[PDB]
């Protein structure tokens, strides 16, 4: 089934901020903006964590795009193989979620990656989630191309596990 991270790691305040660090030119600013709101969205209805766009550093959650060598001493392979990846709540690095640039970024349609729902599964593992056995999963390790919408009972029922 599902899986969480060794001693439960959760956010322990109920009103998470994330500050996006920086854009790709492959989408603009508003799509990009509305990709990753949505995958809040999805994320909000089924805990009791907010979502507010900030603009500071200070951000529980903060999202940026990097190409190979970046911030966390965590490099990205290029085009393919590494997309994304995510820390488990907690200060600093944890909760951040980052994406590869060298990776085309659009909402799919067989032209990409769909941004929204690459950051469904970095934002799962930034509320603790880790992956999943099921293979239908949002959390699994395989992505595809929506025969969506993306939630699921092993993902929810992950998540109600740590936050409700
Ligand atoms: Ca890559
Ligand atoms: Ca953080
Ligand atoms: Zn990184
Ligand atoms: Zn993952």
């Amino acid at each position: 089934g599902f899986q969480t991270f060794e001693g439960d790691l959760k956010w322990h305040h109920h009103n998470i901020t994330y500050w996006i660090q920086n854009y790709s030119e492959d989408l603009p600013r508003a799509v990009i903006d509305d990709a990753f709101a949505r995958a809040f969205a999805l994320w909000s209805a089924v805990t009791p964590l907010t979502f507010t766009r900030v603009y500071s550093r200070d951000a529980d959650i903060v999202i940026q795009f990097g190409v190979a060598e970046h911030g966390d001493g965590y490099p990205f392979d290029g085009k393919d193989g590494l997309l994304a990846h995510a820390f488990p709540p907690g200060p600093g690095i944890q909760g951040d979620a980052h994406f590869d640039d060298d990776e085309l970024w659009s909402l799919g349609k067989g032209v990409g990656y769909s941004l929204f729902l690459v950051a469904a599964h970095e934002f799962g593992h930034a509320l603790g989630l880790d992956h999943s056995s099921v293979p239908e999963a949002l959390m699994y390790p395989m992505y595809r191309f929506t025969e969506g919408p993306p939630l699921h009972k092993d993902d929810v029922n992950g998540i109600r596990h740590l936050y409700g």
